[PDB]
């Protein structure tokens, strides 16, 4: 009997060119700082578990030995490895349960390498993708851009693994990996740094022992630059209760090594949560975060490991229905003056199906706002089972007739609050992960 929800494990560790202690089970218990898995959960295995490391100085077959010894010990399963893939001291792996081996299917692997000349040959990002039966799964591992001082280049590093990490169904051509899965989980050494003056220090250090983490979250750049619309435009993350995971003393977590020295190259290291977790699920597509924290017992690195797992819904393939799109139209930020045509892709389409152009009007604004009437192909899926239709989601690009480059991207739930009804949909557009514009109309879905 196929699952409808599994549970996803996701660990982020600087493992900081050290090898690890001896116990690391308190990482795949969720056990330590914010918020932990209850003790009568340690037994129960989650169904896949992703490890991200950087700076990790192990081989890959040392670091698997050690993984799937840590998980046989909390859960007597011996876990398959499905993917593995390391860039430089990077690196993702992808364990599942035995009785998914047949589940997983489509498994891809890829990297990117950020910056140009010297900023070239450290930083940059792993990922895998594959397929749990019809739903499909994500997974980034970063390493950005250190310094305080270096957000904008730490901006510029996502928009880079976005634009050019190529995981997931190559026939998306339109789409970058934010709208490729069901499901994208980006995590690592982010290296966003809380940005108080230097000599606030001690003043951080003693909220850290009072556990008062609100006026340093207020000042941490990853939450600042996403309120802003600089960053992870769209994902999701879990609130953050734990104490600041960088930069440790080694061997003990009682102290943060924060002042300048030659080894920092004359750099302060404020604490700070460099170690993230973040998603991005298709709409109304169930995903609930069940941990979120830190360890308090592995102190090899001057990083703490990060934790987070995850309740994500997945479908059956399901191995006389239509869609159709009225009264829609696009309002984009461009200046271009192109017509535009759309292409609609889904996994429930036999091939994506291609609008004829639309009719361009001037804006409120002077902005374009790109017509489609009643003239939209009604899309014909390959299945009419309303227990199948509703769970589907169709992506969206709308392209330059003059160049056929994607203008924006999105994506509509077929979730609907009713069948054969008329309802509004909405979807924001974006392009190389930035806002482009929107696309609003109405739907009407017909099941069997």
């Amino acid at each position: 009997p196929e699952p409808d929800m599994i549970t996803i494990f996701i660990g982020t560790w600087n493992m900081g060119n050290a090898p690890p202690p001896k116990k690391i089970t308190s990482w795949f218990l969720s056990k330590g700082q914010g918020k932990t898995r209850d003790d009568s959960a340690d037994y129960i295995p989650h169904d896949i578990y992703v490890i991200g490391t950087q700076e990790d100085p192990l081989s890959e077959k040392e670091w698997l030995e050690i993984l799937k010894h840590s998980l046989q010990e909390i859960t007597s399963v011996t876990f398959k490895t499905v993917a593995i893939h390391t860039l430089w001291n990077i690196r993702i792996v992808v364990l599942a349960k035995p009785e998914h081996e047949n589940r997983i299917s489509h498994i891809c692997t890829d990297n990117v390498k950020t910056g140009i000349a010297n900023t070239l040959g450290n930083k940059g990002a792993v990922g895998v993708s594959f397929m749990f039966n019809g739903t499909s799964l994500g997974f980034v591992n970063s390493h950005l851009t250190s310094g305080s001082e270096k957000k904008l280049r730490r901006n510029q590093n996502y928009m880079n693994i976005l634009r050019f990490l190529a995981l997931g169904d190559k026939k998306l051509s339109p789409f970058n990996i934010t709208h490729r899965f069901t499901h994208l989980f980006w995590f690592g050494d982010l290296n966003y740094r809380v940005d108080l003056p230097t000599w606030e220090a001690e003043t951080i250090i003693q909220k850290i022992k009072q556990q008062q983490y609100a006026d340093l979250l207020s000042h941490d750049q990853l939450l600042t630059e996403r309120r802003e619309q600089k960053v992870f435009l769209h994902f999701e993350e879990e609130e953050i209760t734990f104490a600041p995971t960088y930069r440790f003393e080694r061997l003990t977590r009682d102290k943060y090594a924060y002042t300048k020295q030659k080894a920092t190259g004359m750099k302060y290291n404020l604490p700070s949560w460099c170690d993230r977790v973040l998603w991005k699920s298709y709409p109304l597509v169930h995903v609930v975060c069940q941990s979120y924290g830190s360890t308090s017992d592995i102190m090899t690195s001057d990083h703490s490991p990060v934790f987070a797992t995850f309740e994500a819904g997945v479908t059956s393939q399901f191995v006389q229905g239509q869609i159709e799109f009225l009264r829609c139209y696009a309002t984009l930020k461009t200046k271009s003056q192109t017509k535009f045509y759309l292409e609609f892709h889904s996994s429930c389409l036999e091939s994506f199906v291609k609008s004829q152009e639309g009719e361009n009007e001037e804006g409120s604004e002077g902005e374009l706002v790109v017509k489609f009437g009643e003239t939209l192909p009604k899309l014909k899926p390959i299945i009419s089972d309303p227990e199948y239709l509703l769970d589907q989601h169709i992506l969206i690009s709308i392209k330059s007739s003059d160049s056929d480059e994607s203008y924006g991207e999105g994506c509509i739930a077929l979730r609907l609050e009713a069948t054969e009804t008329q309802l509004p949909i909405y979807t924001p557009l974006t392009h190389h992960g930035e806002l482009t514009g929107h696309f609003q109309g109405e739907i009407k879905l017909q099941t069997s």
